[PDB]
């Protein structure tokens, strides 16, 4: 139920106000410069393991930061041009460039790696992975009812590797 | 349970992250950027813990006294592959009778959103009546975790209400300092 709450809140708090604007925010950088282009949707990492690292190319070198997209602003909850930032990624695959896409870690996965952590969340190591597992379940039910987020995301899960390639098997896959 | 995890992320999620930042910023808004004949805005991060769950875009709406200042210059860090994630925090005057009450950084905790959010949708298996429950131990999760949290608890202040004047809510957390 920790993991249920966490997904119902990205979604609400996150996923819904980002994903119908992002369609405008790539056509409008792939304007200002097929494969060239970079693909549509966000492309959201969910490792089991529930290690959310800050530095992708640290997690594998194939991956590049290539430009931030351009961000986008809104009023949210008293925070006045509340901005959302993301971030271009190219994929290597033996040295040349196989595919261009925005990419990020669902972050509430490394909420539930700090709470295996520390003793006060009550949360054992030994139920974090049915609980990233159960994350990852209830993100894509809810993501089936909403069709303009679901269109734009595709959820990339795994556990440990080339992570190039897994987010590659997913481009591909289109 | 909903609750307990939601509190936890916001911790670890986003409090964790810009409250060791904040007294740095809000120095920097006062020596350079605040008008030169107003009043320094406050230390730490005024936090609305609505337990109805509304969470409104805009302060000025809940409130007429609630006044928009200026935004605090913006925080970024590199976050989950997100280069340069931006952190953005808005400033608010508190007027009473008229005149200048108070200033500080005001926002709503997020996650209670999601609370109101999952009450409405069939799929969440959320009851409507189970919000005010969730609201509560939202706030006193997030209360135990500032508790051990000395520089976090020190860089922000939790106010929780039922409904009225959101402007004298803040304010009277604001003068107990
Ligand atoms: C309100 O609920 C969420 C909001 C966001 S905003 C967000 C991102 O901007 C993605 C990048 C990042 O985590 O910095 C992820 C989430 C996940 C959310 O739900 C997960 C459970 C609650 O935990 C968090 C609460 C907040 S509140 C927050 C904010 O930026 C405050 C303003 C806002 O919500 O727009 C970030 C988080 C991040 C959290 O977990 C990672």
């Amino acid at each position: 139920s920790v993991a249920h709450g966490l997904a119902w809140s990205y979604y609400i708090g996150y996923l819904r106000l980002i994903l119908p604007e992002l369609q405008a925010r790539i056509r409008t950088y792939n304007q200002h410069y097929l494969r060239g282009a970079v693909s549509q949707r966000l492309y959201i990492l969910l490792p089991l393991d529930c290690g959310v690292p800050d530095n992708l190319s640290m997690a594998d070198p194939n991956i590049r930061f290539l430009d931030k997209l351009p961000q986008q602003t809104a009023d949210r909850a008293g925070i006045k041009d509340r901005v959302y930032s993301n971030s271009i990624y190219e994929l290597l695959e033996n040295g040349q460039r196989a595919g261009t896409c925005v990419l990020e870690y669902a972050t509430p996965l490394q909420t539930l790696f700090a709470m295996s952590q520390y003793s006060q969340a009550g949360f054992s190591r030994e139920d974090r992975l049915e609980q990233a597992k159960l994350f990852c379940q209830t993100l894509e039910d809810i993501l089936a009812d909403a069709p303009e987020s679901q269109n734009n995301c595709r959820l990339i899960a795994y556990q440990e590797f080339s992570l190039s390639q897994e987010v590659l098997r997913h481009l591909r896959q289109e």
